[PDB]
C-alpha cells in the first residue's frame, strides 16, 4: 500500500459503478495513461472491524496473474480513506446481463467455460475463490469474462460442507448453483428466508435444473451439485464436459449480450 502518493492527484474519480463491498466503487481515470480503472474507496474509520478481511483480499488479488481474474493495480491511503485500484470491466456483471431476458445455452456455456478457466487457474495456484455467483463474474466491453469479489476465508451459493464447516470442490458446487442462476435468473431457494436456506442446503437432496433445458446442461448442473465433494469433478475435467464442448463459442459473441443490456 502506497502511503506517500496522493491518489486524488493520480486518478480522476467518476460515476459510481456496481455495488462494492466495504466501500463504494467508481469508474475512474488514470491521469497519467488516461486508461479507465475501477476505484474502491473504503473509510477505514467506519470499516474498522473488517480491515483484516480487506488486507487478506488485497494479498490474494496481488498474487493472481491471469486473464480470468480481475487485475489489481495497487492501493493508496489518503487521510482515513483507502483507495483500491482495479481493472475496469465495462460490461458489468453476468447477473446484470440477465436483466433483459433469458440467456441461451450458447451464452450460458460460454460464460461457464470462462468461469471454469478462472477456477482452473486459482485451483492450480492452491487458491479457492469462495464466492462464485453471477454477481461476481464481470465482463469487459469486449466480452472477456473474469472473476471478482473473492469470498472471505447470504447462503444461496454455499456448498453444504461450507455451511456445516472444505477445499476447491466448494467452488465447484457454487459453480453448479451459478449455472442454475444463469439458466433461470436466480439460485435455488431464492424465495425463502436465508435462515431457512441455511438448514435446507445440508438437509435436502441437491438442487436440480428444472425446466426445458438440454440434458447436457442438466447433467453439468447435477455433476457439480453432488453432496459428496469428492464426487464433484475438477474444473479441468468440466472444461471437457459435453455441455461446454457442444455449446460454448467465442467470448467476443458476448458483446451482443452487453449491447442488449445497454438497449434495455
Ligand atoms: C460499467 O462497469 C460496471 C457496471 C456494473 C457492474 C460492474 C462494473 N464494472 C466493474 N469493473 C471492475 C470492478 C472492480 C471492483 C473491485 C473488486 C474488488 C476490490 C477489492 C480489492 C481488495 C480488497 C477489497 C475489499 N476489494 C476492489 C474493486 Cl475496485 C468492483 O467492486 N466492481 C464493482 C462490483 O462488481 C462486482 C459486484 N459483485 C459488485 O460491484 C467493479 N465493477
Amino acid at each position: 500500500t502506497n502511503l506517500k502518493a496522493d491518489p486524488e492527484e493520480l486518478f480522476t474519480k467518476l460515476e459510481k459503478i456496481g455495488k462494492g463491498s466495504f466501500g463504494e466503487v467508481f469508474k475512474g481515470i488514470d491521469n497519467r495513461t488516461q486508461k479507465v480503472v475501477a476505484i474502491k474507496i473504503i473509510d477505514l474509520e467506519e470499516a474498522e472491524d473488517e480491515i483484516e478481511d480487506i488486507q487478506q483480499e488485497i494479498t490474494v488479488l496481488s498474487q493472481c496473474d491471469s486473464p480470468y481474474v480481475t487485475k489489481y493495480y495497487g492501493s493508496y491511503l489518503k487521510d482515513t480513506k483507502l483507495w483500491i485500484i482495479m481493472e475496469y470491466l465495462g460490461g458489468g456483471s453476468a447477473l446484470d446481463l440477465l436483466e433483459p431476458g433469458p440467456l441461451d445455452e450458447t451464452q450460458i456455456a460460454t460464460i461457464l467455460r470462462e468461469i471454469l478457466k478462472g477456477l482452473d487457474y486459482l485451483h492450480s495456484e492452491k487458491k479457492i475463490h469462495r464466492d462464485i455467483k453471477a454477481a461476481n463474474v464481470l465482463l469487459s466491453e469486449h466480452g472477456e469474462v473474469k472473476l471478482a469479489d473473492f469470498g472471505v476465508a447470504t447462503p444461496f451459493w454455499m456448498a453444504p460442507e461450507v455451511i456445516k464447516q472444505y477445499d476447491s470442490k466448494a467452488d465447484i458446487w457454487s459453480l453448479g448453483i451459478t449455472a442454475i442462476e444463469l439458466a433461470r435468473g436466480e439460485p435455488p431457494h431464492s424465495e425463502l428466508h436465508p435462515m431457512k436456506v441455511l438448514f435446507l442446503i445440508p438437509k435436502n437432496n441437491p438442487p436440480t435444473l428444472e425446466g426445458n433445458y438440454s440434458k447436457p446442461l442438466k447433467e453439468f448442473v447435477e455433476a457439480c451439485l453432488n453432496k459428496e465433494p469428492s464426487f464433484r469433478p475438477t474444473a479441468k475435467e468440466l472444461l471437457k464436459h459435453k455441455f461446454i464442448l457442444r455449446n460454448a463459442k467465442k467470448t467476443s459473441y458476448l458483446t451482443e449480450l452487453i449491447d442488449a443490456h445497454h438497449h434495455h
